[PDB]
């Protein structure tokens, strides 16, 4: 408690020693409240005019238009689990780290790795303040003094400047220096692909939307019961102290300066948070707590994946009756769990596809559906079902939801079999029509649109409206202008190369589920979903407004060409059969 956080709080108390007050109408019961000073400020989503002008039929679809417009679960507290649960979680975490580290070496990430990261404009979610942008503070050795200072503080076992700014979400920013030190200690989890499928068997980190469908299908091929895919209710707010402690056991695989630094992040930022919060009543409240998730977007992913793999293995143990009760674990129930992990624990990881808080499990049989005592006690309460009502399974990998997607089996006119990702096309068009940020040029706007268009052509080519609208946007943006993206899966659509050539690389060449690597010569070799499948997943094919739009597409393309100016443009519409004269 208050020794570990006191320093961070005293430094802020003094930064605003003109303001300090212990207010009596503070709405925090779960969050420890320490005081407040004075402030006054707020990020609304803007519309991409290039994408909107080339998707006109969707101007009257509320599912699309509504997306463009527009904290009582973060004030909850999960009961510390039963003892038998704590034992199960501790034993499984131990085994899992060993498994994940069998062919990886934990290592410190570098200034030079973090420097290049912010320059190529990755999202690390920091605050703007001594410097301007993310890019400014990196080029300057007086910054890395402020970093150097903190780093030595962490080795000394204290912490001064590592404070969360708050603003089923609510993202926790940290000043860049704080994000560096996190990244230095734990960046290896992402950067060295600890949660690749090759390395973790359950994981899909860096597999890409074009491989996930194939991965669910290979899980389907295993003998067993239904595919379960239960979402947890507000998973970040359900991360117990015991989860943070079991996550910390990765430091047991570390050494030297690294081991101390990783230990510092876990003990001082994760297991003892300090957070500054705007309360429009506007002030800045300074609250603490020992539990819940609050890392950076990217480390959160890897740790969520870890704890999720752990819970689902344990839910599988309960379904297979490896243990009976969670109130306390016997010493034979210990050796039985242990014997299980050793004998079948790798086989059981390969029955799962886990991506942070999200999972699909094909358990050994359907007893799994009513194995709820361990899961509920770990605090990983399922969403939109009664706490003790059995999970409902899926009989068909092409119905399982995973990473906001479903997957179709699509058979090429030459018999080869693509497995393609999909979701409600209103979702895909509403997202493409949004440009997060202030002060975009017509050219930067146009280049974002082209990123979406190039993705549609790569991932969602089997949807008729998305192929046509992608050809239209790429016809309407200068052929040579480069795709952009302000918070960068595997993004092979981020290139100026011929898209049919990328398609052959991604779907034929680099695809391990394709045994015949015969290139595809033109876009008409590449099949669509069935017309009715396309309509089920939101297609406007058959509607009057869409038939007009398609017939008169070269007129919308020209409107955009005229707003941008006289530049060098390619016509891509002859790539489709109907427009090919
Ligand atoms: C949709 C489905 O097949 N099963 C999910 C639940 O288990 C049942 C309702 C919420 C969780
Ligand atoms: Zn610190
Ligand atoms: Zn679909």
């Amino acid at each position: 408690n208050l020794d570990i956080i006191g320093k961070r709080i005293e430094k802020i108390k003094q930064e605003h020693e003109t303001s300090w007050h212990y207010d009596q109408d503070h709405p925090y019961k779960t969050w420890a409240y320490h005081g407040s000073y004075e402030t006054k400020q707020t990020a609304s989503s803007m519309v991409n005019g290039v994408v909107r002008l080339l998707t006109k039929p969707w101007d009257i679809i509320p599912m699309v238009t509504q997306m463009a417009m527009t904290k009582e679960k973060v004030d909850t507290r999960t009961q510390e689990p039963k003892e038998g649960t704590k034992k199960l979680m501790k034993i499984t975490a131990e085994w899992l780290w060993k498994e994940l580290g069998k062919k990886k070496t934990p290592r410190m990430c570098t200034r030079e790795e973090f420097t290049r990261k912010v320059r190529s404009n990755a999202a690390l979610g920091a605050i703007f303040n001594k410097w301007k942008s993310a890019r400014e503070a990196v080029e300057d050795s007086g910054f890395w003094e402020l970093v150097d200072k903190e780093r030595n503080l962490h080795l000394e076992g204290k912490c001064e400047t590592c404070v969360y700014n708050m603003m089923s979400r609510a993202i926790w920013y940290m000043w860049l220096g704080a994000r560096f030190l996190e990244f230095e200690a734990l960046g290896f989890l992402n950067e060295d692909h600890w949660f690749s499928r090759e390395n973790s068997l359950s994981g899909v980190e860096g597999e890409g939307l074009h491989k996930l469908g194939y991965i669910l299908r290979d899980v389907s091929k295993k003998e067993g019961g239904a595919m379960y895919a239960d979402d947890t209710a507000g998973w970040d707010t359900r991360i117990t102290l015991e989860d943070l402690k079991n996550e910390e056991m990765v430091t047991n695989h570390m050494e030297g300066e690294h081991k101390k630094l990783a230990e510092a992040i876990f003990k001082l930022t994760y297991q003892n948070k300090v957070v500054r919060v705007q309360r429009p009543t506007t002030v800045m409240d300074i609250i603490s707590r020992r539990d819940q998730r609050g890392s950076g977007q990217v480390v959160t992913y890897g740790l969520n994946t870890f704890t999720n793999m752990e819970a689902q293995l344990i839910r599988q143990m309960e379904g297979e009756g490896v243990f009976k009760s969670i109130q306390h674990l016997t010493v034979t129930e210990e050796i039985a769990v242990k014997n299980w992990l050793v004998r079948v624990g790798r086989e059981r990881l390969s029955r799962m596809a886990i991506s942070g808080d999200d999972c699909v499990v094909k358990p050994l049989d359907d007893r799994f559906a009513s194995a709820l005592t361990a899961l509920n006690d770990m605090g990983k309460v399922r969403k939109d079902i009664q706490q003790w009502e059995p999970s409902r399974g899926w009989n068909d990998w092409t119905q399982v939801p995973f990473c906001s997607h479903h997957f179709h089996e699509l058979i090429m006119k030459d018999g080869r079999v693509l497995v393609v990702p999909c979701r409600n096309q209103d979702e895909l068009i509403g997202r493409a029509r949004i440009s997060q940020g202030a002060g975009w040029s017509l050219r930067e706007t146009a280049c974002l649109g082209k990123s979406y268009a190039q993705m549609w052509s790569l991932m969602y080519f089997h949807r008729r409206d998305l192929r046509l609208a992608a050809n239209a946007i790429c016809s309407a943006v200068p052929s040579h202008w480069v795709p952009t993206s302000r918070t960068t899966a595997t993004h092979e659509w981020m290139t100026t190369e011929d898209m049919l050539t990328v398609w052959n690389r991604v779907w034929i060449q680099e695809n391990p589920w394709m045994e015949d690597k015969t290139p595809v010569e033109s876009w008409e070799e590449i099949p669509y979903l069935g017309k009715r499948e396309d309509q089920w997943c939101g297609s406007l094919i058959g509607l009057t407004s869409r038939a007009t739009w398609a017939k008169n597409i070269q007129t919308a393309i020209n409107q955009v060409r005229s707003l941008i100016g006289n530049e060098e443009y390619t016509d891509y519409m002859p790539s489709m059969k109907r427009f090919r004269r």
